[PDB]
């Protein structure tokens, strides 16, 4: 299509129209089929493996709610970590096009600690989670600790909040922005804005990008918010192993 | 393909979510480009010749504003005038991916109103509409003679939801583009905000008979076979009714 949804959504983001392309995308958004638990999926989203290794613990990726977004997110931070230790990335449920969506917040963070749950494979884990990643990475984290009693080893934040950043994620797998794609992120972006704030005890590494704008530990590194996981993958890698290794 | 807007359209028809499908399509409509005047436009809207003839006054028609509508919607009502006399069709601007929609009402009603004087170029001419096209037209015909002073010979309006899922449920299908149903709920987003406005210029309604439980004639059919399979007698009472005059 000439005028494909993909088209007129990166249109509207060049224009800095994103109050339009927002109110237009949870639109479609509300269109789609929902689930409110995980017993009414087929399966659950499988995980990708990134990297192999003997290291401990191993790291569990999720992907950004983002149209474009994916396990390829994590290809370049996981080759890092090749031979050192496993890394996988989480799929979100509903990007792909004949998968629901989840009904409420609750359930986007429950499948998103149940996906990490199998893609542990039992063993010691930590969730990481990019930009807009971070916070179904530290809910998932809280929610399997407050439910189940399962503690991820830690939670690692590469530089989550708490516009133009969403102008400059599009602005830069060159992945097709399918329809379900534009909708699924207007979703899952939506359940992020409606998340209530729990408290986990498991140690949290917030990693800055030096170049931008319960134990809490913060380090910096030489990058921007992209760049970060993209050319200096490495030096975000090496901050991420050697606090690893610190606990 | 298989997320088409197209496919979610005719999926909420058939679930009872047209509201939020409008809602949806009126969204994608606030983001595309608008013209509050008709002299933003690098043209008007082209019309088809559908017949031609001898015979007058000449018939222009007025697309309705859905998504599988256009000038192909009186393809059929014109071949009962095909040696008789000059039927012409209008699409409505903003259905095809170049184009800018109408920021306003009064917009749509004035690039119709354009639309048709280009169509009749200087001859006696009959403003057209079947459904939803009908108000336009109607409308049209109204700026004209209100505004511009120039009377159309009359408008004829042709029976003017599940009518919804009846006109969605063909013959000549076509394909629901992003364009033509974002184009869709901005036209018929703006029949809730039409005023009326009068017009001496004579009226025919012709009732789809079916349908039931300023002249009006009524013909045996449905609000969709008078301009299909009832074609040739909806023809009939047009060019005996403009005969009259």
């Amino acid at each position: 299509e000439t005028d494909s949804l993909e088209r007129m959504f990166l249109d509207a983001l060049e224009s800095g129209r994103i109050p339009e392309a927002q109110r237009m995308l949870s639109a479609l958004g509300a269109l789609r089929p929902s689930f409110e638990n995980t017993a009414e999926l087929e399966d659950l989203p499988l995980p990708a493996t990134l990297a192999e290794g003997p290291g401990a613990p191993r790291l569990i990726c999720v992907s950004t709610p983002t149209a474009n977004g994916g396990v390829h997110e994590y290809a370049r931070l996981a080759a890092s970590f090749r031979g050192e230790r496993h890394v996988s990335a989480l799929p979100l449920v509903g990007f792909a096009a004949g998968e629901r969506l989840p009904a409420t917040p609750e359930t986007a963070v429950r499948v998103v600690a149940e996906s990490t749950l199998r893609a542990s494979d039992g063993n010691p884990f930590v969730l990481v989670g990019h930009s807009s990643a971070g916070a179904f990475a530290y809910l998932a984290a809280a929610l399997l600790e407050n439910t189940w009693g399962i503690r991820p080893e830690a939670v690692v934040l590469l530089d989550t909040l708490s516009a133009g950043l969403m102008r400059r994620h599009f602005m830069v797998s060159p992945v097709r922005m399918t329809n379900s794609r534009l909708s699924a992120m207007a979703r899952w972006m939506g359940m992020l804005n409606q998340l209530e704030v729990r408290h986990t005890t498991v140690p949290v590494l917030i990693i800055r990008a030096a170049k931008e704008t319960s134990p809490v530990d913060v380090r910096s590194v030489d990058a921007d918010h992209f760049s970060m996981v993209r050319d200096d993958a490495p030096e975000t890698a090496r901050i991420v192993k050697e606090w690893l290794d610190s606990l």
